[PDB]
């Protein structure tokens, strides 16, 4: 099995601890843990290509894409590698993360690992939103919080 | 080329960043930027295993070390794969950092991206300091700042 983690953070309220699991190559990744701050309702959540939070979310580049495909929903053919299901934040701000995902991978082609997950103002509209924008980021808006995926034991 | 990229933080005090650059497979690593809020002189500087920030620096484990070695410097060939040179802080408290290392890489066993690098409250001896955690971790002392070690554009 391989193990990741990624500490979300950013420079309003938004925060969390996210771990991955992968237990054979190729295989599931569970993709799990808690995110508070953020509005009710649902948030993008993107594995983006570059681990660099040297100006913040920012140059963490675009969604992790190695065949230069179209933005997709997490079900669909064509998708990202880094398009992930959105998360679901309570009244409370608190969105409890629940991701089983075998595009991502924790080894090979499609290893995330230093690689930076980010978590967005607005929900991913799956690239059906009918726009050229939907087609490449899913028009989530902005980046709140991110940080970089690592190694966990 | 490989690239990768690294963000220091810990609580306030320190603060860097620091590039990684491979040119090509199983060849040397160029390792430079600057790291602020130093005291003047040798602070240890070392990637740890794991990319786990989710308690601080505490959680980035030990030294990376797949075969299980002795702790050394970098010339050493008994050493951990995470064993950099000393980093210098200047008279401000500024260390620019400008190493090569042959034994880190950013691919293969001794892959360091998703690893975290850390930078320490005093000098790493060595593994020369006639004792056992000289042998196990250099005797750096605290753990000033880290981050996790991501992939760069
Ligand atoms: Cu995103
Ligand atoms: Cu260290
Ligand atoms: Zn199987
Ligand atoms: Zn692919
Ligand atoms: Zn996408
Ligand atoms: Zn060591």
């Amino acid at each position: 099995a391989t193990k990741a983690v990624c500490v979300l953070k950013g420079d309003g309220p938004v925060q969390g601890i996210i771990n991955f699991e992968q237990k054979e190559s190729n295989g599931p990744v569970k993709v799990w843990g808690s995110i508070k701050g953020l509005t009710e309702g649902l948030h993008g959540f993107h594995v983006h290509e570059f681990g660099d939070n040297t100006a913040g979310c920012t140059s963490a580049g675009p969604h992790f894409n190695p065949l230069s495909r179209k933005h997709g929903g997490p079900k669909d053919e064509e998708r990202h590698v880094g398009d992930l299901r959105n998360v679901t934040a309570d009244k409370d701000g608190v969105a409890d993360v629940s991701i089983e995902d075998s595009v991502i991978s924790l080894s090979g082609d499609h290893c995330i690992i230093g690689r930076t997950l980010v978590v967005h103002e607005k929900a991913d509209d799956l690239g059906k939103g009918g726009n050229e924008e939907s087609t490449k980021t899913g028009n989530a808006g902005s980046r709140l919080a991110c940080g970089v995926i690592g190694i966990a034991q």
